[PDB]
């Protein structure tokens, strides 16, 4: 077991997306674990793990990183932390936020609603319409941008007004968009893994193509990546590496 | 004649956002035998639940969450209204942008996310980000003090909008609130005031100028009385209803 780890993406790839894992996917990973490490990595916080994966999550993986590593535990223990604020200074910060809210204040939706700028510790959620809006107004947000490019654009004005300052910038579900350090992506992880010396990290997720956000650690040559379409291909895959 | 005593939640029912003791909520079913009762509150439904009890709908004549925008009656669900429908999409979306831009525009130390909380009665506005920690929110009250940086965009806020039926306030250490005119606890007494009750006593821990039962208290609808605490509220109830 020692010697490899399965890194696993959660939403689409250990869970349906935004669901809890079945316990038959439980029941998988840790008969798994036996035969190597296991470890979870996605976007989401840790208290979003916990309510997906279980509370006793950080004992349930032998690596556990919300929020793409940024906040990161190794066998039950928090390891190092970093967050956007101490990385790009308040200045940056202050004034990625202030070109948000004023680009949102002249954008023309149907509705508008709250939480336009959510914060957290290694991204900024970006959202035209605000992240607190109904299933209802989401979809009719998602549909309408299908049709005017809205955060296509969005995106392309980013990437010009703050080109060279070290951000990448990223289309994220149905209303948002991703701000965040370069390299803070899933591959941020892999600074708590490279010098472990595993002589293996494979790595599953389900949306590995480009700007998908399994694309970068799928594609950086520390991992052995696979695509999955869905839990059960994930399971389908690791029972071939490790029967 | 029919009487109906209306209470606030926290503080008057409740310690401050804690569940209301086992005494409290046994007085409260007795004196149901001799008036009806209600609750109302700026929290949620299910903040409502988690302190009074899931079954609240049932222990209580009269339940009103959200100051009264969400009604029940006798158990049942009477009708909702939200902010977006009384003023209008278009008027909210204006309402946010200014504010959005607003911010934009004031230089602080630090800012940090959800500047804007939509509420289904209200709108909270924080120049520094309602997520802010508790260290963010002493030094963000500190310098606003000096700089008097929400009093600013109140006023402008009023200026702005104010002929839209819309009220501003300066809201505890980081926040401003915006809401409709009246959308304070009086709203729930249009769901009471033709009922036919002789008497509709009103009972709330924060009855003056700024308190959120001040203007239900001094409504001439209500004859209110104001509490220390939920022993003050049951002391003054067993004088009304030996
Ligand atoms: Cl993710
Ligand atoms: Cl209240
Ligand atoms: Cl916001
Ligand atoms: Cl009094
Ligand atoms: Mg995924
Ligand atoms: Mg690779
Ligand atoms: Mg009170
Ligand atoms: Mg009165
Ligand atoms: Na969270
Ligand atoms: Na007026
Ligand atoms: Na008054
Ligand atoms: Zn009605």
């Amino acid at each position: 077991p020692m010697a490899t780890l399965c890194l696993f993406d959660m939403d689409g790839t250990l869970t349906a997306p935004r669901q809890k894992i079945t316990e038959e996917m439980d029941g998988f990973l840790q008969k798994l674990r036996q035969k190597t490490k296991i470890g979870v990595v996605g976007g989401s916080d840790f208290e979003k793990l916990q309510e997906q994966l279980g509370n006793d999550v950080v004992e349930k993986y032998d690596y556990v990183f919300p929020e793409n590593g940024l906040v990161a535990y190794k066998d039950g223990k928090l390891l190092c932390k970093q967050n956007i604020q101490g990385h790009l200074g308040e200045d940056v910060i202050q004034d990625l936020i202030n070109y948000c809210l004023s680009y949102i204040a002249n954008i023309k939706l149907p509705k508008k609603r709250g939480t336009f700028i959510e914060f957290r510790n290694g991204m900024l959620n970006v959202s035209p319409i605000g992240r607190s809006c109904s299933q209802e107004e989401r979809i009719e947000f998602y549909e309408l941008d299908k049709k005017e490019h809205i955060r296509q654009k969005f995106v392309a004005d980013l990437r010009k007004e703050f080109a060279g300052k070290g951000l990448t910038f990223s289309i994220g579900g149905q209303i948002s968009i991703d701000v965040f350090p370069e390299g803070w992506d899933k591959r941020y992880c892999l600074r708590h893994l490279e010098h472990a010396g595993y002589k293996t990290i494979y790595f599953f997720g389900d949306k590995t193509m480009p700007g998908g956000n399994d694309h970068e650690i799928f594609t950086d040559p520390r991992t052995v990546g696979y695509t999955v379409t869905a839990p059960e291909d994930t399971r389908r895959i690791c029972e071939g590496l490790f029967p």
